[PDB]
């Protein structure tokens, strides 16, 4: 199978130790971003993809494309800007709250941001069995907002991760926004979490959330953050429960599940088992520095699986 | 309010990887010194501190210079010293105990120790709202036990961090200098914990360790290690748990509760109020190399105490 | 004797490794931006300095302010911008040029760029022996263009380094309004090199340039890259040669010349040996990444000097 | 007393950063090989000890030597072989399955493989007390194997630790191999575990095991990972439990165990007492990279049973 | 045009400083190995290639795979071995020898020295306007040397660089081998030194061991390290100097010169240009560990010989 | 041969950046100190060597003992102080003069500073074919300098490095106590320096300076600092000129020098020989942070010299 994704790829400014910027000296650079994260976890699970994203015409947009291009993701659909540069943000780690991280963006007016319509291409988007995106790609600029709406229109099958971000955009204007989305376009998957559904539908309880979103999505994966994630389809339930792991960066775990999760769907898996797996590869996620550098082969999952 | 400090400031060298020195072959430079560490957090919650210290005439001197006016200390009554060294140290980290940290000294004759009460101004002393100090200023030498004298006399209100090093001086010298300290001059705080309540009093237990101390001090925080703290004040006690978070090194986590608590008493705050954003401080130390780069404002503490 | 100087503050990133970023994986912190780094050289010979600057109300913002702070630095009359981002820049070391190295900026719409007319107090800058600002000042944005007018209009005495960036403007547009600042104000001193003297005279003679200069400039600076740098003064030309030193990051080493040859100016050195010891400080600026951290008090100069 | 060990002396290459070496880029260099560490282990306790082993004439060959030399280990009947590299291995932390390691060798046709029956002087083996080696050290080469056979014939009391490899031989051909040397040789001690009992007698219960070695060894030490382990000696059985810390890497807790135990054996500590000592060595182990860095002295583990 | 390399894929683990390896702690991972530095200085230049070469089936070999299809080489015709282990080596700097590296060699019986001919399709060879390989890819095994021959029989057009390495095969062995080779296939290029003139002929004078390779092959580039390199072709020499930069690694330096002139040679560039283009190259890769990580394109050359 | 050294054993921190050590963060442990520096040196040319110096009970006294133990040195006649620490020192370098490092001690009584005649077994210096030491162990410690004077009285045979440190003594003192050692003892050696020979002498030309110390000394080594060294022997005089090498770290290399030509005499070298390949261990020496971790065996040497 072949997942399409639409967004922004970013380079990743990782901070080598815990604690606020201003006392860190070191920062350690890596490719994420949140799509291109999901394509690198759907290949991990044995199917194909491709991102369409815009880059600059720099150093860190070359090596977006080489590490992408490395991963074997297609990146031939891909856009250079000369006139505008790659985004970038920087993690700051456990501080002031133990365990979670935050994004610090130089984005704004980035090669990204400039992601367009022109830029989707109906050929290349009707070769997908699954186009995806974010309520990222939507924040950053309205072409991009644009360029989901034509990718979406042309996807026989569509699937939408909420990856509501305060810092891009108001609450509000989140609400507005993807609630617009999902009436325009009923989706075969919806990824989100409690957060988000707090913003979105005024209700934090997974099981009522689900419900009003069982509407626009035939199948929905609930993130409930360290807890684990819950599944809903066919009038289904399934808690699938985190673990307990030493945490270095939380940053690219809820992608790391998404990604999983679909690339699994894929490969004909029971819903449940993969969520089960999808869970092993967040796990993993969040014990590394790095978005993408320890997303797990099926094959690593089932090591995990026999020893945990 | 301000605070007024007297002390060693010391450069302290952290091992990079824990295990015994013998085999670390890389340090982590940081300014540290309990009464520094004191101003820095006291300054983090919106109070203003001057701190009365002896440096060398060398690179380390300077760089406790730099650093502390950095943070907004206030340094113009420090001194340089013509001929002695600024006094630094060595942490071994959880070795051969998991989870503690072993300061290892380098400070004999250092600048820091030739403090004397001619370096303590009385109408700067005046100046302060409290003026603190600890059993370390007393154990480094004569002069620097003056100095504190001095200070004390001329204080309306005073601190003491007990702060007892027994590779300073010996238990008996310790108990001798503290209590006849304490005797001579009435504390409006004592910062102490059980161990040198037992070493002090003969006393673990926290309630008649406190209640002995009460001779001497109005306000008590007995620090009790992981579990916490507890704050005795009038007729009331009043018990501030620890968090479980992972531990990078514990050196500076009695000074970051302390100055913190005592900055919060000056903005207004319940005495179990105060406290508890104190632990939040104490918690933050502990999980980075460094006593002084991750104490938190009032508002980091809050963002804490909200997603903890 | 007092400078201030305007610009834009900027926290640099300093590639661990030479080669292009797309390959380079550690950065190193420093902070730095030309009129940052002018002060610092000022403060290093004894004198007095403070900066108009805006930062954001970001970590790195604080981490400017913070640092300054503890240069000595007068950072009483910078603001906090409550919207805009701290301005940021890479630095890509010795490729594809052995040597050189290049900045890549993050700096568009940030904090420094608005810096306006509204943050330039008025008694603050007649307070000054001299004021100071650069090219980069005046290519940022039409405010700080404007608030660097505003400051020479009230300025007794007036300083400029042409600093020309031509990723921030075009050569035409530098030209223009370099000689726009210099037909409205007479300058004490300019600092220059012969690549700005191509752009804005079309005179890469660095004697024609600096007699093409005269009319704007009562001494000149003409700065030369690795072999040194002359002055210009009272009908007369000073050449005063460069070291030959390992090579880390030249970043910051024009700024080193400019703030130290400045400040011994003010401390009654002799023209010519003024500019020999600030060929020492450019000197051992490129011999680190950072452009602050070994600029040199007069004394080092002299160590430098004696043994060299 | 005096310990002398047969086997491969190892360099580590020990992965900075968890995940899968595909993404590791920084390796730190260890000197380990189980049968290095059991001669530091005991050395530490306070006995002598010596190795019979093969390296490279090669600098990781002489690393081996200055390393085990400076730990006092006697190297005297250590052998340099001119035609065949020091063998070596990586380590892969925490990947795909928390808190465990895996070992990737390089050591196919090494010097420590070349390790044969002629390196074995009779008069040197008689001199020791107490006579070690290992699964590892069988399954190395034929050699190695005839080496040790021909140790054990000259030894008065042997001790062999399983340290099943399954990398290094099939389970059918450890459960063999070792099944014929405790046949041949009566043991005094015999180092396992749960996993190598299941493999070589198809048991896994720690007491069952137990009784069906205690036929070919008197002291069983039957390790049980994490939970600690359980010594059978005389009829009877002592559990001495593992401790909860953060665990850096596994490699080498079971030598760290293996080697203390045998060593406070022969300083006449109870048997109880030289487990708990045993414990506190591992436990200290898994805290670092490196099989010996951290390798406690009695004093050391004393310490850190007074506070733990 | 299209390149098709053949040899072994090597894994560098690169010292993190200078000096004996029994005293460097830290090793730098990168992808290395002749043919794949060809493959990409090819690249560089705007042309196509792939490498015919097998890997291990381990993160070592996936690794070499994802970095080269990252840098754009087909690795299509390259096979995973179902046993061997991916070979990998050393580099030890400086040490004894200033400005100078040394290999240190884990790569006996590896999946690379097992690429035999049956892995070298005839259509994919004959599609190839150049095929190129090494005297390291005929050393390394019989079954490689065949792998040479079969696809120089198939190429039209060959290219060869002696690259001896005496550690690899005596200077008999390689004398005879190279010869053999010479006589048995014409080559449209060699690529060769000084060292290796002397090996093979007896010769180190440039002239006139050109003089006699010239019986073999159309266009020779003999390398004379650092003073730079001459190419003769048709009756004429043309000698290219080198640069003074400074050392960190010149390890992959001659591949960096060869593959960027063979590149260029297809672009339509003069022989001189091609020759004067390549020592950029090469100059630039000593300046770095890493024999591939900062490998010029056309347009980074270009600004090189712009300021330079 | 045998060597015996009496000396203070000094563990070194480096400093991992250039420049003030104000804004240096990381700092590099090595063992290191003038006469184990020797040691080292002399065991590398094949002869014996040991040391007398007392460490503390303390881990870097461990470190010492351990790192010297590793590198054959004889260690049984070192002594353990329990009651003063291990002395220790940074490295600050190329600043503020470049190619240059400076020293900052913290040795003010250390256990190597308590070296006291109680501690120098006659029987042991008995067995020496060399007693040396240097005019660092005459200005630590009055106990020191009479330790140097039992030893030199038990001796036939005396080596004396000036080594003159300004921070230990004035210029009056050193000048004072060298020649009073001087005259009470004919030295077999008297290794200094045309900076020595200025303050004990008034001469720093090396003919004049080795002329008077002619009186004094069979054997005279000048060094001249990097351009290399002169030896004066039966009234011959012979230059040797040092290396043009990438400056790391000078310190160490006039002991690297001093050891070599020491244990190369007693190889039976001719004394233009030895010198040769005494400026080769000092060449290395520059190139690497830590006094000891790149002396050369004698192979390295004869492989420079032939590469070079
Ligand atoms: N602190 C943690 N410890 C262990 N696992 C975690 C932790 N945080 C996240 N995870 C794993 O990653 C998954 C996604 O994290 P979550 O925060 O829910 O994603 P998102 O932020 O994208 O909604 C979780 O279901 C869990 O499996
Ligand atoms: N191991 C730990 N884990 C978590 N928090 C800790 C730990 N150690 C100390 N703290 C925090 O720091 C505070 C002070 O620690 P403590 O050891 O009592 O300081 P002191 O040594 O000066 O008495 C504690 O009350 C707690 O909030
Ligand atoms: N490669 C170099 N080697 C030694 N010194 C240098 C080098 N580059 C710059 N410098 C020193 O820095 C000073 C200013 O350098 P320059 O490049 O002219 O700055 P700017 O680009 O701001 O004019 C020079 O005059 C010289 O003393
Ligand atoms: N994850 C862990 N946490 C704490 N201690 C551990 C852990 N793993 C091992 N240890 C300690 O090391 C000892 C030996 O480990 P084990 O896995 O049994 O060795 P082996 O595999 O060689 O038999 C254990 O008994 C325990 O004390
Ligand atoms: N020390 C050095 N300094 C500068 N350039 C170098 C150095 N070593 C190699 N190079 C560059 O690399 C090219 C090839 O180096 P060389 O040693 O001839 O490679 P090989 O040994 O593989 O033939 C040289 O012609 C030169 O341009
Ligand atoms: N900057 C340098 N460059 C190259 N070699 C050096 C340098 N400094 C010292 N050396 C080498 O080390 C030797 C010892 O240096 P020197 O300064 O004479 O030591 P000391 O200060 O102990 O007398 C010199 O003779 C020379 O061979
Ligand atoms: O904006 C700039 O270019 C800048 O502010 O000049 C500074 C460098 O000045 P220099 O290139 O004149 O040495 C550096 O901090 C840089 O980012
Ligand atoms: O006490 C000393 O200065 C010392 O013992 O000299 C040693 C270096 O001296 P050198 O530079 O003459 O070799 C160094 O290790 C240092 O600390
Ligand atoms: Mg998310
Ligand atoms: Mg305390
Ligand atoms: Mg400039
Ligand atoms: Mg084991």
């Amino acid at each position: 199978a072949k997942l399409i994704t639409l967004g922004e790829i970013l380079i990743e400014f990782n901070a080598l130790s815990p604690g606020p910027l201003r006392h860190v000296s070191y920062f350690e650079k890596h490719v994420a971003g949140s799509e291109a994260n999901y394509c690198v976890a759907f290949i991990k699970q044995g199917n194909e993809c491709g991102i369409i994203a815009k880059v600059g015409d720099d150093e860190f947009g070359y090596n977006a494309i080489e590490w992408l291009r490395g991963q074997g993701v297609d990146v031939s659909h891909m856009k250079i800007d000369p006139s505008a540069p790659t985004g970038i943000f920087f993690i700051q780690r456990h501080y002031p709250v133990p365990l979670k991280s935050e994004s610090i963006y130089y984005r704004k007016g980035s090669a990204g941001s400039k992601l367009s319509p022109e830029d989707v291409d109906e050929e290349y988007v009707k070769s997908a069995d699954l186009v995806h995106s974010s309520g990222i790609t939507l924040a950053i600029s309205s072409t991009a907002k644009e360029a989901v709406y034509k990718a979406f229109e042309i996807a026989s099958n569509r699937s939408f991760d909420t990856n509501i971000r305060l810092k891009l955009w108001s609450a509000e204007e989140a609400k507005r926004e993807i609630l617009k989305l999902l009436s325009k376009f009923h989706l075969k998957f919806l990824i989100t979490d409690t957060d988000d559904s707090k913003i979105i539908l005024g209700e934090s309880d997974p099981d009522k959330a689900a419900k009003a979103f069982s509407d626009y999505a035939e199948i929905i994966v609930m993130k409930l953050g360290p807890k684990g994630a819950i599944v809903y389809y066919d009038g289904k339930k399934y808690y699938s429960s985190g673990y307990q792991v030493p945490v270095e960066d939380v940053t690219g775990a809820g992608d790391a599940l998404g990604g999983t999760f679909l690339s699994l769907y894929y490969k004909g898996f029971e819903m449940e088992k993969a969520l089960d797996y999808a869970i092993v590869a967040s796990t993993l996620n969040v014990m590394i520095r790095g978005d993408q550098e320890n997303l797990p082969t099926t094959k690593d999952i089932e090591t995990f699986l026999r020893e945990m």
